[PDB]
């Protein structure tokens, strides 16, 4: 619990009161509290009185939140979703699309014929109607149509499955790479392509590419799970799934309700108050600008990842939260600013009604991490956990997703926050006790972004046995010395706060 | 608990973080070395240690100079004043009216025991612990100490009418005790204690003693009460072995004169030059000790709230004392507006078995600085302050911030520059302390009793919080210089203290009590 409740954030103030058995509620503009007798102290009452405006604003936002159950009713309307409009109008149709428009799927199906794989894939496409979307503009109005699943041209090619493991693996890897590198234009007829490689009469390799406007990473996992179930012998039952087209109608209705206005206003106000980070050596604003996207990839192997999970347990927190706090501390140290906003990528599938919905359901949780040099890590961690829970409770689907060229309600454009983090876990099927630190880094070639590029974007996937990371940077905005210092700051934070949680004597 | 900027942590906190990783720093032949698992010390660690090498070596040199167990006290030392007796004598002088804190009273009823048996036991205690018989005088200005004979102690016998009704007898006995305790016991008097037995009846005796504080501390008062109980029990209990304070005094003088002490002195002198200065939040006046009027604000925390405070300290994995110290420091920070609060913590040198049961004056000070930035949380302040208290206790010097000086010194003795003192100790004597209060919902804050002012013509501790944990209750007295702090400053400091106790130690501890809804 903080020392000065008068200057805590409202989420932290409310959480502190919650831990002492005091819960606040808003009804008809009247603010009230429920607690055991004498729990609310005169000092509490003075704080609540001094900060009444902010408290009631926060509570009105909370009243406008998405509440369970999310009840999706079938919709006769076929129209672009709010997020599809944001994507289409922001990214446009450049002659070469950004690589992030394409999401590949690569899966070997031992024992299964190419025809059975293609049949299962086509049935998936027939089932989740959003997969068949096709977009075009008429008079500036974006419109969507559905292809017929029967018309999907699934390609069949062959490879010699009897080749030795050490020639066959590179050949298949090169086939997948070439396939995934082809353009999948946003205005194309189909927003996916599928190809089956027959390794043998009963050995098949599936290669798909889906357009990111229609499919998120969680949906790729859903598609793989549905494939495994359909191709098992005998096939397993398929869990029911709502349709994204129906969700899209529900979401447009939910967003157009004036009841949302307290929530929108809350976020808009918070974003006006966000500080600006600058290059530590350049003083340039770190708001998003065009540039060259360079990816710095690394893998934390099993032993170190296990130490990190142990440290996270000892801090009574998730691995995600520990990593988010280390990232914020690294950014504070690197930038020189003790207040660091971070855009955290999340998944709107947080209720059973949305569990198996195939589509685009990516969202953002924006928090502000405070790392004063006098503080300890666990304290920053605890504060950030509170901010993360509040942000997740108060999610708005369009919030800091894609930038805007116009308009908006002040919550949509993410360009003013330099740093994004995107962490998730995968649990679908190294061990050196001698891993170096820092882990080995591979620097990618630069991808040209003629449009604003996330200045700093840390992607992390926890596979259980390893943690894959990619620090994507605007190599045109950050100097090489700035980039190296940020990498050093990141690895130092990870080591100090998460790794370090026979005896020799040396003179120092 | 690990800080964000190790470059600016205190050395005790830095060493604590490294220890948590199995990294131990040592000093040998002026060379700083480290023991650790083979890949533990990282380049960032090494850069921090190299940049802070001078202060790290100074701290370890202080630690090497520390008091180490065992304390081996040689018996039958020659008789001379202790270092602390000289400090007391020369500081306080012999004013025509002494300060009340010179007198420590003892009041104990011994049902079933005749007056002669009580007097025999008390005299034997006086015969056994020779420092009790000290008497002071000057020879050409040099403080000199001699011993009275225990046989010559004039124990007074008086009577009280034990058959009077309880409501006549109890006030009468309390007035006898109060009058007896109020008489002067001059520092230069022949005896530095006096004893009187009140016969309520031939076999009902009330013992009244007064001891001079230069010779007896509060822990020794408890030791004397325990020894009386042992001596008067049937059958009598063995008496626990005790070293003599006179011999400890010679041991301590030699220990302080050893040149090996110099790095330790040096460390503290340097720490104290760096102490911030606190000022009154409404006056802007320095809160260093000044003459004035001592007013005591007394209160009692009853059983139900004390149990909640103890559960909070258990949940924070700390002692009740550490929790109370951190709450006091946070209150001082909020009240004063200063995020850095020095606190003189009164302690007891009896921390090893060689000093257990030693009757005498063994009071010491542990000085720490509590850092309470408004954005910090309580548990991190608590954890850091624990580290500071452990280091300070390890590096104790008996003369450190005990009594002020008119002259001389080594830069560590005078405590006047620290506004706030805390003095916490525990008692586990059945029936001792405040009346029991087993209400499950006692009011908060506790009722406050303000004493009349005592005139201090010499520098008076500006803020002194005394706390006694009796098990069933926590008795408190906040002693304030009523000439220095305005009434509004005093009220605000008391309110800050009670708010910190409530918010960080009491709250979340109602165990499913009735819920009410109120409009704000």
């Amino acid at each position: 619990q903080g020392i000065d409740p008068f200057t805590m954030t409202i989420p932290a103030l409310l959480s502190e009161l919650q831990a002492r058995g005091i819960t606040l509620s808003l009804a008809d503009g009247e603010l009230s509290f429920r607690a055991p007798k004498g729990a609310l102290t005169p000092a509490d009452r003075a704080t609540l009185s001094a900060r009444r405006e902010a408290i009631v604003a926060y509570l009105a936002a909370k009243a406008a939140r998405r509440t369970d159950p999310v009840t999706i009713t079938p919709s006769a309307e076929l129209r672009p979703s709010l997020l599809q409009e944001l994507w289409w109008h922001w990214y446009g149709l450049p002659p070469r699309q950004l690589n992030q428009e394409r999401l590949p799927l690569v899966k070997l199906f031992p024992g299964v014929t190419a025809g059975r794989v293609a049949e299962a894939l086509r049935a998936i496409v027939a089932r989740h109607h959003t997969l068949r979307s096709s977009f075009h503009e008429e008079d500036g109005r974006l419109t969507v149509t559905l292809n017929e699943a029967a018309a999907l041209p699934i390609e069949f090619v062959e490879a010699d499955g009897t080749l030795p493991r050490e020639e066959l693996e590179p050949a298949l890897k090169a086939q997948a790479a070439e396939y995934a590198a082809r353009q999948l234009p946003l205005d194309g007829q189909w927003l996916l392509r599928a190809r089956v490689v027959s390794l043998a009469p009963d050995q098949s390799l599936l290669l798909c590419v889906f357009h990111h406007i229609i499919v998120d990473a969680a949906s790729l996992l859903l598609i793989l799970a549905e494939l495994d179930a359909r191709l098992a012998d005998p096939p397993r039952a398929l869990p029911a799934a709502a349709q994204f087209l129906d969700y899209a109608a529900w979401e447009r209705a939910w967003m157009a309700d004036p009841a949302r206005q307290p929530l929108i206003d809350y976020w808009a106000r918070r974003f006006r108050a966000l500080p600006e980070l600058v290059g530590p050596l350049t003083g340039r604003s770190l708001a998003w600008q065009p540039g060259s996207k360079v990816d710095h990839r690394f893998v934390i192997p099993a032993a170190q990842l296990r130490r990190m999970q142990a440290a996270a347990t000892r801090l009574q927190t998730s691995l995600f939260s520990a990593l988010l706090s280390a990232f914020g501390v690294a950014l504070a140290r690197w930038s020189g600013s003790e207040r660091v906003p971070v855009r955290c990528v999340g998944d709107l599938r947080t209720s059973p009604e949305l569990a198996n919905l195939v589509g685009y359901l990516v969202c953002s949780d924006v928090i502000e991490i405070h790392a004063p040099a006098k503080a300890d890590f666990v304290s920053i961690l605890k504060a950030s956990e509170i901010e993360s829970h509040s942000a997740m409770m108060l999610r708005v689907p369009t919030l800091m997703r894609h930038p805007l060229h116009r308009g908006g309600s002040g919550i949509e454009d993410p360009r003013g926050i330099a740093a994004t983090i995107n962490m998730f876990s995968v649990r679908i099927p190294d061990e050196r006790a001698d891993p170096p630190w820092p882990p080995q880094l591979t620097r990618s070639a630069g991808e040209p972004w003629p449009i604003p590029l996330p200045s700093i974007y840390l992607r992390l996937i926890d596979y259980g046995h390893a943690l894959e990371g990619s620090l994507e940077l605007n190599d045109t905005l950050l100097t090489a010395a700035e980039q190296a210092a940020l990498i050093e700051a990141l690895f130092d934070a990870l080591d100090r706060f998460l790794l370090q949680a026979p005896l020799t004597t040396e003179v120092l």
